């Protein structure tokens, strides 16, 4: 048996056709290093994904490699439970704390952004109960938001392929409008108007439930997964007052926007928010390691803590919470993130990245250019005026991805838009060839529709 | 200012009385070798619990250590979404189903059971949509059953401190009894006759609520974090013929069963279950990294597969599903066990433990002495006639996992039990010190509770 062929008998992928795997087998990537990943026949790809938005520091950081040597051999596993603590817990909760970009009070550590999610129902359910307010648990979320897989995060999360043949999302987690501009405005409409919309449908939304019965409202800063979608000017402003109205708390999902992808340290910071709760994850290990992080600001953690007294304990916690390796390389990593400056380098790379897209953005397959920080996406079209696919929605996504893995470049297509979403150590050259594979697969995508106009 | 101050101030603790560790603070684990755990003081442990049921080769083993160096320097992180895969995903998905105790097709890999357990009910659920059987979605589980603390797992688990102030659990999670004899047999019951009751229970509840509406039963081959309980005898054999009646999936939990903990390589080996559906943890990587494994069998995968065309993908994935370096760490793991024959060494090492700790059964305050393999309980009670806690439900238990703390051991109390789950690699020595330790803590316990 060759290495795909036991692959293609042995594993489920997961977000893979799983007849088309037994069909076409698996692309086996075999070593790594800075920016780049091999496949097994030698051939290398620039990873402009950074693998799941997540490589912060690339496939070959030493430094990450030897912090997690160096914890093995002292205390290979440990727990949280019952009062028990462990020196990398205790001194990455401190970091996240002190780097919070409002005042925050604790830490919860879980392994993955979905449990992490997960958890955070779990804890605004925990909390409205400790407080008096057992109405108050109904979570509103956006369509095409992503916030992970479990059965309660699944129900956040907006996109459809997510919840369809899954009988999600559950009763009590409710949707309001996608924030992208390009796809949902009125003709004619400013982002300023476009926002004033959204918080008016989010305000009904509110009432129309009853306001008693509103517990969160989660968001990504900017929409990772489902498009790389920046909102409008002043919708985080417009939401937020909103939300405070109505004493509903504020989840910002950092998951990808965390730790310089956005241009500063946290999308919070670059789009105005002030959130009640942040969840992080991917870039907090550079996924060197499964670790994501809860911080709970003052009032979320006094009613937990109350309750959890008046309980015995809190009756919530993984195996992996605060695993010792985990979070000694994700405090290490964020150690290199602040020596290296990587979240100002990111800032001026993603200007570069920007600027060498925006030479096709009069191309006639290209409707949008977006992104901040280095964070971006190219949405193609099959005809600007109408802004209506070539083919079946996602055929030129799918094309544009296949051609750029040709030449040597791993991007995501999300329906039509390809992104890019780099390691936070891409150079200045790096980002140029970043560039000439997307044209190089553009070039391939435009022959192949012949636009002709 | 302290490292413990430090911990008082940023952490929120699982499984912690939250107010009590803002006066009390943590208990600091800074190293561990073999068997044993050290604080901060310097004071020395044996892990009665090997962590979490789970540190199954101990706490310095080299060659998973060495294992995780190999794959950081090769590819430290990379993820098996749109066909990508690896090498440590492929191998280890290959050892796993060839070392299945029944026919398994396809693996999937999570970080955590609670996820592994959530993916499970998801999986469930699109398959029965796949088959066109929309109503058959209710999961049937047991008292007292632990599968993890998602929304979802929770729903699963049994325990009520898991659900109460949470909204636990969801709409369409049933439990059945817990298959306790100490606890739930009527006056004289035999064992067979407490298997036939529970038998009995679960058809009936699968008739109250309509069979077409029954997708799965999920149960730990013997309950783990509930109590080290063991099923009566004939228990599996009859809940199975029950299941296979109504075309009820048949899930084993084997999150601490798996990889020798109860005799065999896996509980469902020992307890006779044919599971459609295993679910892998702890010492599937003696949790030197956060993984678990879902084995599906042929018909659960032809239906899933079948639906993750009609629907373009499989919309399910975890960022961390089949890590490189956590799974290159399991694989090891496994090739040691294997290597080593630590299923065997753990059968012998429990017949110790277990004969070591029956020397008390005529102690006043010990209740019942149950386990299996390597993991074993003993609960202790205020009456042995009523079987009545001393003052509540959990006073005894407290008391005793702190006394055995104080001793240089670290148990874990379920109500008034305390818990033993060793590393597979203890000694016979090793094994008498716990039992010491024990002993040490129950004659505190006496004293305390006094005349
Ligand atoms: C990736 C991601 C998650 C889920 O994290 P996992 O570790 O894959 O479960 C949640 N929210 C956002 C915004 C994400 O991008
Ligand atoms: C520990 C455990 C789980 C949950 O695993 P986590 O990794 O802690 O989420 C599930 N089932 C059983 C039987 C367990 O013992």
């Amino acid at each position: 048996s060759s290495l795909a062929e036991k692959d293609i008998q042995y594993q489920l992928h997961p977000y893979t056709n799983a007849r088309l795997h037994q069909e076409l087998g698996p692309l086996i990537i075999e070593r790594g290093q800075g920016i780049y990943v091999y496949d097994d026949q030698g051939k290398g790809y620039i990873e402009a994904m950074a693998g799941l938005w997540s490589a912060a520091l690339g496939f070959s950081n030493q430094r990450l490699i030897k912090a997690a040597e160096q914890q093995f051999n002292t205390l290979p596993f440990y727990h949280l439970f019952d009062h028990k603590s462990h020196r990398p817990s205790i001194e990455l909760a401190e970091k996240l704390i002190e780097m919070a970009p409002v005042p925050m009070s604790k830490v919860f550590f879980t392994n993955s952004g979905s449990e992490a999610n997960d958890t955070v129902v779990k804890m605004v359910w925990y909390l409205n109960n400790a407080l008096g307010k057992p109405a108050k648990k109904k979570f509103i979320s956006r369509v095409n938001g992503y916030h992970g897989v479990t059965v309660a995060s699944a129900s956040l999360t907006g996109l459809p392929g997510n919840q369809r043949g899954f009988d999600l999302p559950l009763p009590g987690f409710l949707h309001v409008g996608c924030p992208h501009h390009y796809r949902f405005a009125l003709a004619g409409e400013s982002e300023e108007h476009f926002a004033d919309r959204l918080a008016v449908e989010l305000e009904q939304k509110i009432l129309a439930e009853g306001p008693e019965t509103i517990a969160a409202f989660i968001g990504e800063p900017l929409m990772g997964a489902g498009g790389v979608i920046v909102p409008p000017r002043t919708y985080w402003e417009k939401i937020q007052k909103v939300c405070r109205k109505y004493d509903i708390l504020v989840i910002a999902d950092e998951v990808i926007c965390g730790f310089g992808r956005t241009g500063q340290m946290f999308g919070s910071q670059t789009f105005g928010i002030q959130p009640d709760i942040m969840v992080l994850s991917k870039q907090l290990s550079s996924s060197y390691q499964p670790i994501a992080a809860i911080l709970i600001n003052a009032p979320v953690f006094e009613g937990i803590a109350d309750q959890s007294q008046a309980l015995g304990a809190l009756g919530h916690g993984f195996t992996g919470s605060g695993h010792p390796v985990a979070t000694a390389v994700a405090l290490e990593n964020l150690k290199i993130i602040e020596e290296e400056s990587l979240v100002e380098h990111a800032a001026q790379m993603g200007q570069l990245l920007r600027s060498g897209l925006q030479h096709f953005i009069d191309h006639p397959l290209v409707g949008e250019i977006r992104g901040c920080g280095l964070i971006a996406a190219v949405e193609l079209v099959g005809d600007r005026v109408s802004k209506a696919p070539y083919q079946a929605l996602g055929t030129l996504g799918r094309y544009m991805a296949g051609r750029a893995q040709e030449h040597g470049m791993i991007t995501r297509a999300m329906g039509d838009a390809v992104a890019f979403c780099p390691p936070l150590i891409v150079n200045e050259q790096e980002v140029g060839m970043i560039v000439e594979r997307f044209a190089r697969a553009l070039d391939d995508t435009t022959q192949w529709v012949g636009p002709g106009g």
